[PDB]
């Protein structure tokens, strides 16, 4: 059974990005032998988050869940042409090679189609600094296009990305350290 | 008289990055008609910061000081091959075109020379999303090289960067909106 | 008197990107004491270009003109989410710190607004590897928007970028090495 | 049986980058049921390459071989903090979604460890613009470290990257369009 974890990073209440991540998580769980959880970074204790204080139980639990996942859905609104500081603050407290062995799906929403590349030029390299095994294609949605609630063209692309993410998940322990530059030195 | 603001973004106590930003701020003030301040992002209220709550006086003051600056020194340790979430969280609460008219100097420290490009590929585009007028060359220092406390080669490069930053400062009101895509629509 | 050089990098005949670069060059020359030239990379000898063979007079002349410029207009269509190989091939043959002292204006056209960031995440860091003094804001135009031939909103942004580029030009020899990490070691 | 294609993009004769790509290609072929070829971009006809002239047989053959590959090894020296114009010129002539279904391994050599990130921030996004299925970790080598001819630490990392690349290859036709945003619209 796979463990899928979504991480969504809008600091805004009523996040469209969170709804997109939730849609993706449900889509995957409906089609694979998986359980999941959704870490809303806004709901973590701000002081403990920024300080990396793992004596805070809920923060520690989020970090552990991320490290134990087979696949991560990583979702952010575009802020200042990149991922949010809130999301990055969470990523910052994971272990150096936290994503070894894991598949990943980058998702974003933005106000303008002009910032589609923020995922591939911005978030993708950060995931790769963490030894990630397989990051599939990024999907970006313009705020308006949202409202299974979007134009058919956009919906196909989204569903295809989530399909690929699900297909990329690994059920073999032989893959658990892949992506790490020195697998024997753990993951 | 110029207003220079340094912003340093390590979540760590006893920050080498903060010391580097402080050195740069002093260097500039010693050689120009300038006053300055140093915003240590770690010292802002974490909840108000992540929420963009400007009813918090100290946070509001930091934002106002940044908006009123003629030059910004923007300093971060390299975390996960990019700037810190803590720094980006601060940038996230500035107005859309907050940096219109302003000069800027990107500084970082890291554990490895392998991540020198995180400034130019990572931070530089974010500053440009904010209508920044002139971002001079980046300077990156490897943690060890630190201890006016470094190898002569490194010191020359650092001092040259800070020199250029100082020279790039503008004393003319005609430049106040430069960098903004629609100057008449403010800055 | 300033020397302005435009470099345009579409491998396609009848380049919209070339027309945009030509517009920008004319705009600058109409408003400053400047002379200019427009290097169309497609018109350089392909073998000599890819080999960096400076025994080819026309290639050598282009390189010399670039090195002697006070400002460069650097224009590319977006190919595969970045600048063209053709443009980069030209940049590759310039000296290591070829752009020391120089102002620069990044321009592009693309088929989709989705790749606006290719300039700031892609081309901007390359210019900074060359000791460039001041790169002003990027301007990107979607192919359709073209036809002083565009929507008023787009035209304002373009003209503002070119205005800023012109204003950023330096008439003082004291600036000739600025941007170089070791000015005394030339430029 | 897998088809593996290496593409190496140094414009320099006696390329260390080419030797690294050749090592990687041999490593993969020694451990999987694979045949391979090595496209040295410098050996393609410069005029036909820059013009995308597929009436040139050798260029057409290279493009076809790339499109027919199950895995690509993509190798470049670092020039001006990014991949070479020569390499990008080749990538530019591939079909829009040329890499659909394919695994990929990014390799580089450079003069300085300071540009390690050029692969992940520079080349990786370009491969993803082409619908690539799985790009494993990047490997970068400093020119000196070269001479199975390097320090044990570096050799382990290289071999691990090539191992992962080989393991990522797919023998199932069900994967042939994965990575493409609209699989039914081909690849
Ligand atoms: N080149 C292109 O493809 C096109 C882009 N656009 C963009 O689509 C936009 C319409 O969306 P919006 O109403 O703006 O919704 P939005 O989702 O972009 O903005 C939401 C809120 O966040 C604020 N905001 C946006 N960007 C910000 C920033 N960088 N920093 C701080 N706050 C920010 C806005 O003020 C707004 O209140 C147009 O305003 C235009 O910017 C529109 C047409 C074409
Ligand atoms: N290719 C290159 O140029 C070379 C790079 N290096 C690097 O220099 C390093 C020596 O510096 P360090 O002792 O590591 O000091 P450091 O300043 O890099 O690390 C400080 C602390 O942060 C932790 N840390 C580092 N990276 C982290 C990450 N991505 N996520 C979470 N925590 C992280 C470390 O565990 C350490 O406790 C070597 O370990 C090596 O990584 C060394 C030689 C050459
Ligand atoms: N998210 C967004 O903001 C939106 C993006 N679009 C894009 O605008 C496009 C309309 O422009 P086009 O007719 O395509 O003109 P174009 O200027 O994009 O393409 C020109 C030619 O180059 C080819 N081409 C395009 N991309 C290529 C690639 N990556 N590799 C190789 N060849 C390539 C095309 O086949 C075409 O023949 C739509 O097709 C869509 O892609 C449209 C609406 C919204
Ligand atoms: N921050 C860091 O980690 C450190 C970086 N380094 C770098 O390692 C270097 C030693 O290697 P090199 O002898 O330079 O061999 P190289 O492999 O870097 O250079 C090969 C040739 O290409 C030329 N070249 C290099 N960069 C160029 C550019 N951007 N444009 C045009 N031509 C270029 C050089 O002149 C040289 O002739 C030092 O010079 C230093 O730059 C050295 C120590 C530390
Ligand atoms: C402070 C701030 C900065 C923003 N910066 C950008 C941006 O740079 N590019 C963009 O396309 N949208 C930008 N936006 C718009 C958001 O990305 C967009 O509204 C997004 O859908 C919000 O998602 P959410 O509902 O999950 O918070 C910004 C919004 C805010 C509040
Ligand atoms: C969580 C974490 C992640 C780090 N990631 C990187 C990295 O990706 N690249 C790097 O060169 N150094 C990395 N480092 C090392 C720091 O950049 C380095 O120690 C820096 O000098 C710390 O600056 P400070 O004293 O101001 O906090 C990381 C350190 C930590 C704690
Ligand atoms: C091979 C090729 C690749 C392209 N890749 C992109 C792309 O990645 N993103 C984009 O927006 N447009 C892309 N385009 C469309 C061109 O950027 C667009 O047509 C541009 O305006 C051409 O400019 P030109 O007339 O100067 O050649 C591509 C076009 C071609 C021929
Ligand atoms: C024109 C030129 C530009 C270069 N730019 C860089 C650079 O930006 N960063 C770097 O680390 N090395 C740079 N180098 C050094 C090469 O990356 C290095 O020598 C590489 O190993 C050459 O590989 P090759 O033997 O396959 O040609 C450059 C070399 C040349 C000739």
């Amino acid at each position: 059974t796979y463990s899928i974890v979504a991480i969504s990073g809008s600091p805004s209440r009523n996040s469209t990005t969170a709804k997109l991540a939730e849609y993706a998580l449900a889509h995957v769980l409906a089609r694979s032998d998986s359980q999941g959880r959704h870490i809303h970074v806004i709901d973590l204790d701000p002081k403990a988050l920024l300080r990396g204080d793992l004596s805070n139980a809920k923060l520690k639990e989020a970090v552990d869940a991320t490290c134990n996942a087979d696949g991560l859905i990583v979702a952010t609104p575009i802020y200042k042409a990149s991922y949010t500081g809130l999301l990055k603050a969470f990523l910052d407290i994971l272990p150096q090679f936290a994503l070894a062995g894991k598949a990943a799906l980058p998702l974003a929403t933005g106000g303008s189609p002009a910032h589609v590349l923020a995922l591939d030029y911005g978030l993708r390299p950060v995931l790769h600094s963490m030894g990630v095994r397989h990051v599939v294609q990024s999907f970006f949605m313009v705020q308006s296009q949202f409202s299974l609630a979007v134009e058919d063209d956009v919906a196909s692309q989204l569903n295809n990305a989530i399909d690929h993410f699900r297909l990329s998940l690994s059920s073999e322990p032989s893959t658990r350290h892949l992506g790490h530059p020195r697998p024997s030195l753990d993951a």
